[PDB]
């Protein structure tokens, strides 16, 4: 009893995961090809607390 | 003088290149994501010269 209980709320994890992960490999897949940047990180100026942080 | 005549036509042909394998490059990453099938191939019956071809 509790195995088959246990099982089908593993059955929906596993399946919700495998569209969550399909997903992300989707935004992956177009990151890749159309937002992948190739210069280097770049410092951030902005206000902040007692003066600017960069 | 040749070889500056020459480099004007050599660099136009991998300027015309580059965008070549990009949309070779382009259009793979979109059928491997999206529409890329894990079934087996399967033949086609259609009817070809003498009676049916698959």
């Amino acid at each position: 009893q509790y195995r088959k209980e246990l099982g089908a709320q593993l059955h929906q994890l596993v399946l919700n995961s495998a569209r969550e992960k399909r997903d992300m490999e989707q935004r992956h897949v177009l990151l890749k090809q159309k937002e992948l940047g190739g210069e280097e990180p770049e410092p951030s100026l902005r206000e902040g607390p007692g003066g600017l942080v960069m």
